[PDB]
């Protein structure tokens, strides 16, 4: 029972380290994209004066 346990907790192990990789990547590639759709109003501010 004990080496079950420990072989399962070791399997599972890799599944949150690349649950936390695709969170980081995830909220990277959101806040680019927000980049993206504000990109306009900062050149037409710089534009302006």
């Amino acid at each position: 029972e004990l080496e079950t346990a420990r072989k399962q907790q070791q399997s599972l192990q890799p599944v949150a380290l690349s649950w936390e990789k695709y969170q980081k990547q995830e909220r990277q590639l959101a806040d680019w994209l927000t980049l993206e759709s504000l990109l306009p109003l900062w050149f037409a501010q710089q534009a302006s004066h």
